């Protein structure tokens, strides 16, 4: 199909490991991915060879340091299709990105009686920030609720979007059930509002292109080591318009323009106005490499082996007696699902007995399990290094937990 | 001496670098350390081998992975003579932990009409929290001058502190002057008013043994990338009984204990309530292998040889003409200056061009600058991985410049 998963997976190290003397077969990079050799050696060769401090240090070794990453925020902004590579930040991750809009941009625009829009299926990074700002500064936290195939009561939105609603947070991709939502169009909705639009992308980076001047999204974040990438490294896009008026979030050295103690402080300009202090540099080369990695074999490539991985593994889990699967028919990455009346917890030590990594629990979506009436789900991964084989391993499991157990 | 830098150098693979045709001699670890083998390795050999999600996933790389990272955080507990691992808080740096303590616990204790005492000597990071704090909650931001020795003047504390003064943040050693303060003494005096004490110790923990039990300080901050560690890491330690009544600063995954979208969250215990979303748990790997590197030499070890090339290199820039010193004569670390009427840019674009990196500017430290009536400053630091031999060739250089310039 232009895709090879042998080569693909001759790149990852750990896919080589044992667990329980048994050949890994890890269900869980939407928890995070394994990273390829090609990432990992580019960080540690840049610590071996390259390093010290950025900033635009005088001496060599700094300034090149420097333009490396700055071109690494350049090679992130056109892997999104951001219009500059000043429409970036760097932060630690999808969850630090929402935060710093929630403080920096919800402080100066959400104000005492208006409303953001949220969903029921969100992770936590995109709930709390947002209850944190409602309860600051007196606002109403509005959801817009499901349907019971995973996606989302379009319906619902001539309620929920009125003259008070500031912003919709909205995920991507549904890191439980897979769902994509309908970003374009539910953005030209919020913007017929004057309402800004926060995208939580974390589960869609890896899976197809992303282009955030087609969707017209206000703000975009992802993380790093979902993205096959070093852990403690994400990015935040925001419209450069939206950006330069935006106050700084963290203080301290770099973001500054001038310091004084007895005339105050001004601010340089963003996206470097919200970085403070030193960067994670070695992270920042190592998510370079993961841009460079995932460009390279196409994500139009990957988007057709995990959808094909995907279609094989929901034909194969129709043998499984007493199955429960959640979320839509054409989910990506994701396959949530309970096996009969047994805890996610027990299912989910089986599996790893078995060698199987998925993860089990609540999934940090505490209000979409609500939703099921359940209080956890197992959730298998289905990622571009994943096989037949290994998915041939989680059905087996299946059905012989649900032998075992009944 | 016990130590032996010749064996110390043989673990770092930058030393062996050429800068400009020449041997590269790095005088710049106060702005960044380079990293030893052990440490580079420990997170590579992570990610090629181990890697997985954290909080306690129910897979086995999972569960080993978050073993490893709380025993890291004990590791850094036992390291600073914390009473418990639970007093530590991952952070990126030095920086972030200053914004955490500035957000969540100065929120909370400095009300309108308060006063917060910094020094003229703080770095930007130990500054800018404290000013937009201040800005926020309408209080005043005090500070201790400085001695033309580069020392405080401690007498002005009786002017400083009153009954409005909630804290104190001050740095354990300037990463300009070398100046290491007497915190011990200057904790008594704060406590007495009941203030509370944060202490940065981005440029100590590197140089000694730091016990935070005998300072007494209420909060300690570093950074790994400082400390021969990985970057995007770093240490905040609260006492627990401040550290467990602190708010949340950001909200995300694996910081809570409920979420409901109808019923509000509820938050889990410190530390983890401070940490919100996927840590940086490759840079918490190295950094574990960076503190246990540090500790098998010897801090005092450590001390003895560093403070010996200290003392090596203060004789010899004795015979560079028209050299001004910044700072006392017993510094720890660093060696700041300027030579004759030459701007400090030019003196290390010099210096660089020999193979020698210093660093140049204001070093995020303008009120410092200002106080000594100069723009900039350039600035050697001799580490435990630097030579007689780098000291020698920094002075020639100083001399070559000093005769070519003048
Ligand atoms: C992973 C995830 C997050 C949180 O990302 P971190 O890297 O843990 O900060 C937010 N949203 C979704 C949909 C996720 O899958
Ligand atoms: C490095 C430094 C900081 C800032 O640390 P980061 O790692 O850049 O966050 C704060 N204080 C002092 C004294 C420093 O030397
Ligand atoms: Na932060």
């Amino acid at each position: 199909m232009t895709f090879s998963v042998d080569k693909v997976r001759a790149d990852f190290p750990v896919l080589s490991r044992e667990v329980n003397g048994l050949p890994l077969a890890y269900l869980d990079s939407a928890a995070s991915a394994q990273k390829p050799s090609q990432v990992i050696d580019a960080e540690a060769e840049f610590y071996r060879h390259g390093y010290a401090a950025v900033h635009r240090g005088i001496h060599t070794l700094s300034a090149q340091a420097t333009e490396k990453m700055e071109n690494v925020r350049k090679r992130a902004s056109l892997f999104i299709n951001a219009r500059s590579a000043e429409e970036l930040v760097f932060v630690r991750g999808t969850t630090e990105g929402i935060n710093l809009v929630a403080n920096s941009w919800g402080n100066s625009n959400v104000r005492a009686g208006d409303n953001i829009i949220i969903s029921q299926m969100e992770h936590h990074a995109n709930i709390v920030p947002w209850q944190m700002l409602c309860a600051r500064v007196g606002a109403e936290l509005r959801v817009i609720p499901l349907n019971p195939d995973g996606t989302l009561q379009l319906e619902t939105l001539p309620t929920l979007f009125d003259e008070k609603t500031r912003l919709l947070a909205i995920t991507h991709v549904s890191n439980v059930l897979g769902t994509e939502n309908p970003l374009a169009e539910m953005i030209t909705l919020a913007h017929q509002h004057g309402a800004k639009v926060l995208v939580d992308g974390a589960q869609a980076v890896m899976h197809h292109p992303v282009d955030v001047q087609a969707l017209d999204c206000d703000f975009y974040v992802f993380s790093g080591h979902k993205l096959y990438g070093p852990t403690g490294i994400g990015i935040l896009y925001v419209k450069e318009a939206l950006l330069q008026e935006m106050p700084p979030w963290e203080g301290g050295g770099s973001m500054i323009a001038t310091v004084s103690l007895s005339e105050g402080t001004t601010w340089t300009k963003a996206p470097w106005r919200f970085e403070a202090g030193t960067p994670n540099t070695g992270g920042i080369i190592g998510l370079g490499a993961a841009l460079e990695y995932v460009s390279a074999l196409g994500l139009n490539n990957i988007a057709e082996y995990e959808q094909n991985l995907m279609h094989y593994a929901l034909s194969q889990l129709e043998s499984v007696p007493d199955l429960t699967l959640y979320g839509p028919q054409n989910r990506l990455g994701v396959i949530a699902f309970n096996l009969g009346k047994h805890h996610a917890y027990d299912v989910g030590s089986f599996l790893d007995n078995y060698g199987i990594a998925v993860r089990t629990g609540h999934h940090c979506a505490m209000p979409l399990m609500a939703y099921y009436n359940v209080p956890a789900m197992c959730r298998a991964s289905l990622a571009m290094y994943n096989t037949h084989e290994e998915v041939d391993r989680l059905v087996t499991g299946l059905q012989r937990i649900h032998r075992l157990l009944g």
